[PDB]
């Protein structure tokens, strides 16, 4: 009931598909960035929404800018997130699986590089 997920210097993370065990009750992302760029140059979060959520998430979050952590302040969207954080940080985040519905799409991404293709898919299984 945990992922522990890495985003470099290239804008990518070390993986594109989470899939989350359905008996999980809660679940768990450990976000970290290996690599040399501090976060006001190359920072990363790691956000959940809905697929049709995503671009709104996405397009407010970068409006809201980089002291905000390129997040919409109490995004209604946002099913769960991580701070942004730079090389050599770490955060983590945990929620409920219940927040999850059989039958909905879900995507992850970094709301400052999901333009850029940092982002995946999030599957119950
Ligand atoms: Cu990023």
């Amino acid at each position: 009931c945990s992922v522990d997920i890495q985003g470099n210097d290239q804008m990518q993370f070390n993986t594109n598909a989470i899939t989350v065990d359905k008996s999980c009750k809660q679940f768990t992302v450990n976000l970290s960035h290996p690599g040399n760029l501090p976060k006001n140059v190359m920072g990363h979060n790691w956000v959940l929404s809905t697929a049709a959520d995503m671009q709104g998430v996405v397009t407010d979050g970068m409006a809201s800018g980089l002291d905000k952590d390129y997040l919409k302040p109490d995004d209604s969207r946002v099913i769960a997130h991580t701070k942004l954080i730079g090389s050599g940080e770490k955060d983590s985040v945990t929620f409920d699986v219940s927040k999850l519905k059989e039958g909905e799409q879900y995507m992850f991404f970094c709301s400052p590089h999901q333009g850029a293709g940092m982002k995946g898919t999030l599957t119950l299984k």
